């Protein structure tokens, strides 16, 4: 997160860290045994880390649970990042409380102008590199589809939306990938891609979760 603020320990209780020896992506807890992330975060040997603030210090509210199964969307295209979403089943159910909790799936798509909360452990600079150890937060509006398509001609599909600031300075970034975009208490987006971080007229692009609710519910009911 570039241009954000320090969330505060366990104030974003659905935020997960995906770990393969080191943090490499975020994700979102959607019930006690399933996590949603970006398909471009896929790899084998994932441990899901719940209840994290400082990802380098054991502070006492962590649950570390191995993944048992990963399901990349059947139509994921790694060249265009269309359908950039995947599901991860935990080997055991997480213990849910006020500091570890699930986030609700949406019943409708959010409109341009809605304010959302984006969070993660990714890079905090737009020219340079500095990875924080504690979770960072950003409040950002969903942008109109015409501004989104004009920022990224020929690249935005119906499964994507833009959120952020056209003036730059505030954005998600590398290492935030897979993490949540939450708007009015519902998971509306997944940190997916962008050109650089926090560049003028290059807002962040997010997977539009509302298009995937039927696939998620069906997949979970059968696996
Ligand atoms: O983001 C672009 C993607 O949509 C595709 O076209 O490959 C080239 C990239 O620049
Ligand atoms: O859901 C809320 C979101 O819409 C807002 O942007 O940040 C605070 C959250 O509670
Ligand atoms: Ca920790």
């Amino acid at each position: 997160i570039v241009g954000g603020y320090t969330c505060g320990a366990n104030t974003v209780p659905y935020q997960v860290s995906l770990n393969s020896g080191y943090h490499f992506c975020g994700g979102s807890l959607i019930n006690s045994q399933w996590v949603v992330s970006a398909a471009h975060c896929y790899k084998s040997g994932i441990q899901v880390r719940l209840g994290e603030d400082n990802i380098n210090v054991v502070e006492g509210n962590e649950q570390f649970i191995s993944a048992s199964k990963s399901i990349v969307h059947p139509s994921y295209n790694s060249n265009t990042l269309n359908n950039d979403i995947m599901l991860i089943k935990l080997k055991s159910a997480a213990s849910l409380n006020s500091r570890v909790a699930s986030i609700s799936l949406p019943t409708s798509c959010a409109s341009a102008g809605t304010q959302c909360l984006i969070s993660g452990w990714g890079n905090t600079k737009s020219s340079g590199t500095s990875y924080p150890d504690v979770l960072k937060c950003l409040k950002a509006p969903i942008l109109s589809d015409s501004s989104c398509k004009s920022a990224y001609p020929g690249q935005i599909t119906s499964n994507m939306f833009c959120a952020g600031y056209l003036e730059g300075g505030k954005d998600s970034c590398q290492g935030d990938s897979g993490g949540p975009v939450v708007c009015s208490g519902k998971l509306q987006g997944i940190v997916s891609w962008g050109s650089g971080c926090a560049q003028k007229n290059k807002p962040g692009v997010y997977t539009k979760v509302c298009n995937y609710v039927s696939w998620i519910k069906q997949t979970i009911a059968s696996n």
